[PDB]
Formats: structure tokens, sequence, C-alpha cells
């Protein structure tokens, strides 16, 4: 029944935790003397990078910090010269994160022996992506297909690009494919594509761990961090959550009945 | 509730009968000394032109009859050569088969006012939907977008264009659009690309009559062949069928339930 599962980037595929933009959202405002936390940075994390700065710039404690730095209010023009920072910024390090997240090749490489098809899609733009593809694929992670907001009319939440896979990978229809993503933002781009959508858990934005504090963590404290996520998934769409993707094939079997 | 129709062309929205290609078809395999009937040339109207070609060759009757008549079956070459000699004789005539069928532009605006968008799909490529789309404008109908095979991986069955129209008037899940095609490649299509399916059979390719042929016919003998294609579209898919364009708001309607 199922012939494809289409995989989110960050996050999902690679970026452990997606923190590469956490990251640069972090220096642009340090660098301005505006120094902002994780937690409010990735406070927006699932709208327009563009955009997502200028929810920092509007967020109480950020501008009144703003203000008093620059004795004034952020300005359109400061927006957009966050923006092509940020860029310049992610560009320079976005290698350094591309490595394939130590579940997901194995669990590939299963799937493709199955004769399941491998599809993607992403919230970076097709620049960024070349970037981390490339890295990826040097790594031992290489899609069958991958498509960005750049390919279709407009990325997420809208199924677009979830429909050119299927044409490209040349699979219908759409409930014979799986979409694994992140973030609530994936859950929806799943349903609306009309598939069935789950969600990856350990190393997501949403649990916005790194694998190090994962393996340092109170088990107790993590085992509740979890659901606050798991639950949140089943909130937006998850036909299903799974911790890690080794989770992948079992869901793929319970769909199948 | 649907929000969008899409619309095949020929044998649904114009070319009452659909017989612009029919004579084409019987035209190129005749000059080989291999008769065909019409029921054969139509059985596989609405797939992209060549393909259409290439099935006939396919059909045992014919590749048996070609294998008796050249020693072989037919060939890549006889294909490519036929198609070239298809496509002179269909483009000087084509102009004069863009037609709206009777009744259709009535319910367009119908839709219209209802606020619901108009999509449409084919078998003919760019370059012939440039002649028809052109002339059918001028007779008054001109659906909001239009998709060949040309704009995608492969023609019908493949739900592919329908996709592209999806995107296109920003439309989903593909639940919330209706099909209506007048043949069993276009049911195929509707359910390959998971919406509501229609079948229209006065003016239809499977009925594979003419307008004057409907209204001067044994009403006994009319209401059998309705039946056959009418039982034919379902056979194949189709969710509902129609007699005509004038019942298929009541379809929506029926739906919206
Ligand atoms: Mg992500
Ligand atoms: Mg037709």
């Amino acid at each position: 029944k199922i012939e494809a599962v289409i995989f989110d980037w960050a996050g999902t595929t690679v970026d452990y935790g997606c923190f590469a933009p956490l990251e640069v959202f972090m220096e642009i405002f340090h660098k301005r003397g505006v120094a902002i936390t994780a937690e409010e940075a990735r406070k927006p994390m699932g709208l327009l990078k563009i955009d997502h700065v200028r929810a920092l710039t509007e967020m109480p404690r950020i501008a009144s910090e703003w203000n008093r730095v620059f004795r004034q209010l952020p300005t359109e023009a400061d927006i957009q010269e966050m923006y092509e920072e940020f860029e310049e910024i992610l560009f320079a390090i976005l290698p350094r994160y591309a490595s394939p997240i130590n579940a997901v090749k194995e669990v590939i490489a299963s799937l493709r022996e199955r004769g399941i098809k491998i599809g993607s899609t992403t919230g970076y733009t097709r620049e960024m992506m070349d970037i981390v593809a490339k890295e990826a694929a040097l790594q031992g992670y290489k899609p069958d297909f991958l498509v960005t907001p750049d390919d279709v009319p407009a990325g997420r939440p809208y199924p677009w690009m979830c429909y050119k896979n299927a044409m490209e990978l040349g699979v219908y229809p759409m409930n014979h494919m799986i979409k694994v993503g992140d973030t609530v933002s994936d859950m929806k781009e799943g349903r609306n594509a009309g598939m069935w959508t789950v969600g990856v858990i350990l190393g997501s934005s949403e649990l916005g761990l790194t694998e190090e504090e994962v393996e340092n963590m109170d088990s107790v404290e993590l085992r509740e961090k979890i659901e606050v996520v798991r639950n949140r998934f089943v909130e937006n769409g998850a036909h299903f959550t799974i911790e890690t993707m080794q989770e992948l094939e079992s869901v793929m079997e319970h769909i199948e009945k």
C-alpha cells in the first residue's frame, strides 16, 4: 500500500534539534547588543525566515531592549538588513549541520530494499538546500528527490511540494505516501496533501534539545518533554508520532491494515 | 464542500462527440492497409496523442493484423511516422472543433457565480491546445487554467495534470475538487488524483454520437446506449454519472452531504 515516504530535512533527516537557524538568529541580535534566548528565537520557528525575524522584533521583551540600544524601535529597514545577514551567515555554517541524524541512514537503506521510494520537502530555500544536500550526500544521505518552496507557488503548509514529489517519484494516490517531519507545519502539510502524517520526536525542532543534553538528561525529566511534543503533534494531525525514525517501518506496517 | 471543478476538453466542454481525432486515427492506419473501427479508435481517447497511437498498435486485433500484413509487429519508426502524419491532418482541422457543447457555458457561469474555480486537463498537446483554446475563447468558453501533458511527467491516467491545476487554483485537499470527463481515461484520472469523479454521457466520446444522431434516434435505443456508457464510466471508477452538464450542480450538492 505505502509506496513512498516523504522526509523533511532539518530536525528529521539532518541537523539534530534543528539549531542552525537558531544559532544564526541569536548571532544577528547578539551582535547588535540585543541578545535573545533559544526559547524566544525558536518561538517563531515555523514561518518565513524574513517574517520570523520581524516576529522577534515585535517580541515586547526584545523590542524594548532594542529601543534601549538604538534609542528607537526596529525599522522595516532593520528587518531587511538582519534578514540579508541571516542568509549570509547561514550559508557559511550550514555544512556543519548537514550530518545525517545517527538513526536515519540505516532506516532509509531498509525502505529502499522494500522497493519504497524516498522523497523530501523543506523550509530551506533552494540556495540553502544546495549546500545542505551536498554535505549530506557526502555524509551518506541522498533522497531520490527533493523540492523547495522555490519549485512551487508556495511552501508549507501548502501540499504543492508534496505533489511535485509524487509527480517525480511517480507515485499515486496521495494516501500511498507518508509524510515525516519534526514540526507542526510538517503535520499540516502532510494532511493538506491527503497523506499519512507522522512526527519524529527525539531531535525535532519541537523537542529543541541536542544529542548531548538528551544522552545526559534526567530520564524522568526527558520522558516528560517528549510528551509535551508527542502530544503536541497529535494535536496537529499526526496520524502517528515516533520518538525516533527507528519506529517508521512499524507505523507503516500498522497503517497497512 | 467543493471548491473547484476540473473539466476535460473534447467530448466534455467542446467538440460534441469528440470527433476531431476520429478519422485521423483511422486514416493513419488505413494508409498501411490496416483498417480499424471507430470503437477501437476511441478506446484510448483522452490519453496524450502519441500514447493513443502507441496504444492502438498495442491492441491485439490490430497488432495481429499488422503483423500479418507486414510480417512483423508495429515498430517505433512506424509509430513515429504515423504520429507525424496524425499531427499534420489534425492541425488543419482543429479550429473547426473548438465549439462549446450547447449548455455547458450556462453551467460554467453558474459555477463562477457560486465562487467555484474552473480548471481543465486534456490529451491534446500544448500546441494543439493553442489552436483549440483560442477558438474556444472566441466562442465564449475559457476556464481559469489549462494543463496539457506537456507540462508534466505524463498524461492520463496519471493525476499529474490535476495536481498542477490544484497548485494554480490553490485548492486542497484533492477531495475538494471534482473531475468531469467523457472517457475511461478521464475516470481513471479522477480516482487516481483522489477527487470526486463524474462522467458525462450525451456528447461524450464513449457515446460516440453527434447531436443529430442523438436527437433523431430511437428513444428506446438511445436510453439503452446511454446505459452502456454509464455502466462503463462507473465500472472504471466514476463516482457519479450525468447525461448532460445540467446535472453537475446537483451532484455537487449531493456530495457536499
Ligand atoms: Mg523541519
Ligand atoms: Mg474527451
